[PDB]
């Protein structure tokens, strides 16, 4: 019974490390995505929250009914 996939990358699909590329851990969804492919940086990562962009998304409302 498939209720939630625990598959968890950054949508690119490179890597996962501040050393080449920095990386957010989306704590919303445990999900491991990249801070320059979620518009986003390392150095405001030691301070302030980060997420994956289809957490944005979700947050805010769905045009139906
Ligand atoms: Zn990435
Ligand atoms: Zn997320």
């Amino acid at each position: 019974f498939n209720t939630s996939d625990y598959r968890f990358e950054c949508i690119c699909g490179e890597l996962d490390q501040i050393d080449r590329k920095p990386r957010v851990q989306c704590l919303k969804c445990h999900l491991w995505q990249h801070a320059k492919c979620v518009n986003y940086d390392e150095k405001n990562l030691k301070i302030k929250p980060f997420y994956c962009p289809h957490c944005l998304v979700a947050m805010e409302p769905v045009s139906t009914r």
